[PDB]
C-alpha cells in the first residue's frame, strides 16, 4: 500500500465557479493578471497568447507566485478550450499603428484580429462578460460587440475608468484632500478628446461649480483647464520614461473586475454602446457612468450635459462612426 | 476667497511603515506591486541607477494605486528617498557572464553593495535588510559585513520560494492541497539545497514514520524526484519565459508581511549559522527562522541526519572558500 | 536542558503602535471590540469596566476565539493602566434615562461619570484621539472635549455616520440603486432633529435637486420626507422588536476606527465642535462632514446650507448650549 | 416622469451563489452571523429562529451594520422557505440541560427539536453543508446525519476545532512560539474526554515527542498533561465568569465555514463519522484531522493513535452509542 493510501482517505473528488480569462500576456496582459490574482477575484485563471514558449512560461511563474496566496487553478495554451466556462473575459491582444499606417487601416488589423479571437471566446464562454482593454478602446469595444452579437450590457470597455481616477487625484491636489475624498468624471472617447465633467465634481456632495461657476471655462482665474490637460500628458509621460504604460491600466482593469466577479453595483465611466443619448444616432461606444455587476452593465447614470460637452461627444461619436462605417466584418 | 478655502476647513497640517525597493528590474518590480497589493506600506521607495526608467515605473505604480490603499510612493537615484525604512529590499546586484568565474562574479555583486548598503544605513541606521539578489546566501554575508547590522536584521530570500514549491509537489504526490503539507528546503539556495524528510508531514502524520525509505536510494516511490523537479521548476521557467519575477515577487511580499506585521511565523530564510552542524565560519544558510517586527527572532534547532549535516557542512566550506578570497 | 530550549534558540526580547481601547463591555462595547477585532485595526486591543469578572470573561471569550485572527494582544481591567499608549480610546460608557428624569439631570449624570473615566483615558494616553459613542453623543463629546483639554481635532463623537448610511441606503431604494453608489448626508443633531441635506444627494455627480427641485418640500409629490422619517423610526424599531442595537452602532464605531487607524482621510457626518458655522457662536457639538485619518479630524468640509437647514442645526445648538451652560464640572 | 426613470436608465431584471444559513439566533448564532459577515463568506445569509420579534430585530441590526460591509442579501423568518439554496447550513438551535433532568431525556428534546428543523433544511437546500454546532455536538452531529440521509462528507460538527486552537496556543506559550507556527490536535469526543495527540505536536517539522520522549506521561517533569487540562478549565471558566461562550465558538465556527465557502482544503479537526477506524464498529461521530472544502469533508488524515489513544476514543465512541441506541426518530 502506498504513502498516499496510508496517510489520505478519500471520500469523493470540479468545476470553477469565479473564471477569469486574460487574452494577451504582454506587459499590460499580466499585470492584469498579478492584479486580478492579488485581490483573489478567481477561482480559475486562464491566460491565452499566440507565442507558446512565453505563455508557459508566464502561467509556471505566474503558479509559483500563487503558493503565498489563495491558490487558484491557473491554465494557459493559444487553444481558447482553456478559456470555457469564463464568468469574465478580459482582451489585451491587438496591433499597434506602424509608421506610415493610417488609423483606418489599424482598424482594420485590430478588426480581422478579433474575427479569430471574440468567436473563439464566444464559443467557450457563450455567458461570459467581455471587457475590451486594447486601444483604440472605444472602436474596439464596438468591433467585440459586432463579431459577439452580445447584448449591450456584456460587452464592456475599459474606457475612462483609470483617466477618472487621475482627474479625481489632480481635483483632490488643487483643494488639499486626498482622492478617495474627490468625485467627478472625465467622460466620452479614451485619451485627447476625453470631456471633464465640471458640473458632476464635489467633495461631500458640495459641487465645485456651484461654490466657483466659472470652473473650467476659459475665463477660470484658478484654469482648471490645467488639470485635465494633466491627466492626458500623465499617460504621455509615463510612456516617454519607462517605454510603455502596465500597472496604471492593469490596477484599473482589476479594478472593474472586481465590481463586476464581486457584484458591488459600484459606477465606472467605462465604454458601452452610446446611441439614444446626446443626439447620437450611430451604434457607437463612449465612456459614461456605468453600474457594473456579475451580469455586467446593468444600469446607465444619465448625466445631464452642458451644450459645448454634448458637443464634444458628438464630434467623438462622428469620427468614430467615419471609421467603424469603413471597416469590412 | 478660492474654492479651496470656501469648502476645506483645515485644522492640522513621517511614516511608520516605510518599505524601500533597491533594483526596478523584472524582480525588483514584481516584489512592489506585490507589496502594495498586500497593502504592507504607507510609504514606498523605489531606487536604481536609470533614472527616466525609474520615474516612469514610479508614475505607472502611482495611478494604479489610486485603486489600493494609497501610499506615499517615492523614487531617486539619491539615497535620501530612502530615509527612516523599516524593511529595505535589495534586488540590485551583477549577473554571471560566460566564462566568469563565480568568485569574479561575487567580488563584482560585493563592489555594488560597497556603494548601496553604506548609503542605506545612513539613511536607515534601524531598517532590516532583506537580500535577493543572487547567489543570495553569499550576498546576505557581503550586506552584514558592510551594514554592521546585527544578524538578526540582515536576512536573505533562502529557500522560502523552493519550500513552498517542494510542499506543493509533496501535495501533488499524496492528493493534497499545498496548504495542508508542511516540509522544508534547507541550506544553500539552488542545486545543493537539502530536503529535510523527517519534517514532512500532513496534521502531525511524519511521512517519515509510514515510509521509513522515504528519501533513500532505495525508496520505491523515489521521493528524491521531488526535490529534482524543485530544482528543475527554476530553470524551465527560465527557458519558456527568460527570466523569473513573479514567483519571487510573491516570495518576498510572504517575507514582507511577516516581518511589517510582525507575524512571527516560520520562514526557512539565509541567516548566520556560525555554531550550528559544526560549522566554525560566518556563512549564511536557510534554516527554520520565526520573522517579525525586528527581523529574526528565534531559529528552530531543526535535527539533521549525519548527511544532511555534511551537504550543510559542504556548502559551508564552498562558500567561506569564496568569502575569504573577497575584498571589501 | 529544557524541550523549550533544545527547539529554540532566541536572538531577542514589545511596545504596541496600534491600541485602542474599548470603555464598557454592554452590547453596544462588545459589538464595537468584535467588529474592530475582524477589521484588524489594532495589535493591541484593552477592554475596561467596572464589573470585573463580566470583563475578564468577555476579554477570555474574545482572546480564544482571536485565535482564528490575525491575533493582537487582548488585556482588560478596572484599572484604566491596561489603556497606556493607546492611539483610539472608544467610550460607550454612561447612564441611561429613568422614568420622571430630566435631560439636564441625565447629562449631568453623564458628566459625572465622565469626570471620572476622561481624566484616566487622559493620564495614560495623552496623545489619544477620544471616540465618544455614549448618548446623547453631541453633548457628551462636548463633555469629553471639556474635561480632556484635548485639540478639538483629538475628540469627536459617532454622530450622523450610521443614520447617514440608512439615509443613503433608504434613497438608493427609491432610485433602484445599491447604498454604495449612492451619495447623501444626515447632519446636525443625531436623532430626531437630524437634517436631510437634499442638495448633496447624487448619483455619479447628477444631484437629485437639480432634476426634481420640489425634492425634500411638502409640496414634493414623491414625498422624499418619508425616507428620513423611516431613518429615525428604523432605530427605534430595531430597539422594539429586540431590546437594544449593538451590531449597527458597532459596525458604524468599526467604519470611524478605520479611516482614524488606517490614514485614510474618508469623510464621516461626526460630532465635532462647530462654533463659527452657521452663525453659531456657542461652544456646541454636531455632525457636519469630516476628513478623518491618523490625528483624527485634519478638515472639515463646509457644506452650503438652506435658511430651513441653517435654522433647524441653530435650533439644536441653542437647546445644546441652553443644557451645557446649566452643567456643572 | 419620476427621479428614478430621469436619473437611471435601467438594462436587466438573481440567484445567491454563496448563500449561508444560521439556525438559531441566541449569543452563539448571533456571533457566528456577525463573524461570516465580516470575514465577507456570504452573498446571501439567512437567520431561522421560532421567537419571531427578537429574529427580525437581529436580522435589522445586522442589515444596518453591513452597510459599512460589502452589504450581503440578509432574510429571517420561522419559515424555513428563506433557507432555500444554501451551500451550508449552520444549526446552533436545541435544549440546555434542566436541574434534574437525565442526560437521555436532554439528547432526546433535542432529538426531537432536529426532527422538526432538519427535514424542513433538506427540503429546501437538499444540497447544502450541514454544520451542527449545537452540545453535545458528536452525538447531535450523528442525529442531524440520520434524518437528513445525507452522505457523512455533508455533515459536519464544529467539534474540537477551537480546543485543538486553545491547545496549540498553550503549547506556544510554553515554548516562546507564536500560536500560528505551533502545531497539534486534540481529538475524540468534545470536552473532558477530548484526546491531546502528543505524537502529532511539532514546531517547523520538529517534533516535540522526539526531542522529550516523556512528554505527556505522568512522569513528564514538564508536566505537559497541565496543558490538555488548562484547554478543558478554560471553557468553564468563560462560562463562570461572563455566563456563557460566544465570541470563541462564533470564530471557530466562521473558520470552518471560510475553508468550505472558499474551497480552502485546510486541515480541521471536525466531528465526522468515525466507524471502521480505531476498532470502532458503531455509527459513532468524533473529532478527526479532515480536509474541508466546497463539497464539506473531502478526505480524513488518517492519524496513527497509541494503544492508550485508542482506548480513549472505543471508550466515548461506547458511551456515545450506548445513548444514541435509546433514542426515539
Ligand atoms: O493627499 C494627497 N495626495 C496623496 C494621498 C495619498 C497618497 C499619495 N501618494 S502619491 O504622492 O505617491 C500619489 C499617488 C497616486 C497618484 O496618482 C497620480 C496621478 C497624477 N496625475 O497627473 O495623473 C499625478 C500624481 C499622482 C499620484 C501621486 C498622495 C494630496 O494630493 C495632497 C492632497
Ligand atoms: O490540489 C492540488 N494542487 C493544486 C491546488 C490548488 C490550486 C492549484 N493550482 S495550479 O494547478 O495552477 C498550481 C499552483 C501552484 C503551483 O506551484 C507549482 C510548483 C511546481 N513545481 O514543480 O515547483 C509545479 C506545479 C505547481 C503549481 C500548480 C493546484 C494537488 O496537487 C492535487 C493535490
Ligand atoms: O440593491 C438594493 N439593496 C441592497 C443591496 C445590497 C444588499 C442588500 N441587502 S439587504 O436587503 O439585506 C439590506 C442591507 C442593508 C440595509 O440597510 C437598511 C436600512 C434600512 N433603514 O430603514 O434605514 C432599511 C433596510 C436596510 C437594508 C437592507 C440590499 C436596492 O435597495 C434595490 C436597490
Ligand atoms: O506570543 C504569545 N502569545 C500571543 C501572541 C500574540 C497575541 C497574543 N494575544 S493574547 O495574550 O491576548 C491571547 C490570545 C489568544 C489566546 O488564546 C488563549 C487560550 C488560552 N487558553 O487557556 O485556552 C489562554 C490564553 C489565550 C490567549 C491569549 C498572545 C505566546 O503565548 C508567548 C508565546
Amino acid at each position: 500500500a502506498t504513502l498516499k493510501d496510508q496517510l489520505i482517505y478519500n471520500l469523493l473528488k470540479q468545476t470553477p465557479q469565479n473564471k477569469i480569462t486574460v487574452v494577451g500576456v504582454g506587459a499590460v496582459g499580466m499585470a492584469c493578471a498579478i492584479s486580478i490574482l492579488m485581490k483573489d477575484l478567481a477561482d480559475e485563471l486562464a491566460l491565452v497568447d499566440v507565442i507558446e514558449d512565453k505563455l508557459k512560461g508566464e502561467m509556471m511563474d505566474l503558479q509559483h507566485g500563487s503558493l503565498f496566496l489563495r491558490t487558484p487553478k491557473i491554465v494557459s495554451g493559444k487553444d481558447y478550450n482553456v478559456t470555457a466556462n469564463s464568468k469574465l473575459v478580459i482582451i489585451t491582444a491587438g496591433a499597434r499603428q506602424q509608421e506610415g499606417e493610417s488609423r483606418l487601416n489599424l482598424v482594420q488589423r485590430n478588426v480581422n484580429i478579433f474575427k479569430f479571437i471574440i468567436p473563439n471566446v464566444v464559443k467557450y464562454s457563450p455567458n461570459c462578460k467581455l471587457l475590451i482593454v486594447s486601444n483604440p478602446v472605444d472602436i474596439l469595444t464596438y468591433v467585440a460587440w459586432k463579431i459577439s452579437g452580445f447584448p449591450k450590457n456584456r460587452v464592456i470597455g475599459s474606457g475612462c475608468n483609470l483617466d477618472s481616477a487621475r482627474f479625481r487625484y489632480l481635483m483632490g491636489e488643487r483643494l488639499g484632500v486626498h482622492p478617495l475624498s474627490c468625485h467627478g468624471w472625465v467622460l466620452g472617447e479614451h485619451g485627447d478628446s476625453s470631456v471633464p465633467v465640471w458640473s458632476g465634481m464635489n467633495v461631500a456632495g458640495v459641487s465645485l461649480k456651484t461654490l466657483h461657476p466659472d470652473l473650467g471655462t476659459d475665463k477660470d482665474k484658478e484654469q482648471w483647464k490645467e488639470v485635465h490637460k494633466q491627466v492626458v500628458e500623465s499617460a504621455y509621460e509615463v510612456i516617454k520614461l519607462k517605454g510603455y504604460t502596465s500597472w496604471a491600466i492593469g490596477l484599473s482593469v482589476a479594478d472593474l473586475a472586481e465590481s463586476i466577479m464581486k457584484n458591488l453595483r459600484r459606477v465606472h465611466p467605462v465604454s458601452t454602446m452610446i446611441k439614444g443619448l446626446y443626439g447620437i444616432k450611430d451604434d457607437v461606444f463612449l465612456s459614461v457612468p456605468c453600474i457594473l455587476g456579475q451580469n455586467g452593465i446593468s444600469d446607465l447614470v444619465k448625466v445631464t450635459l452642458t451644450s459645448e460637452e454634448e458637443a464634444r461627444l458628438k464630434k467623438s461619436a462622428d469620427t468614430l462612426w467615419g471609421i467603424q462605417k469603413e471597416l469590412q466584418f
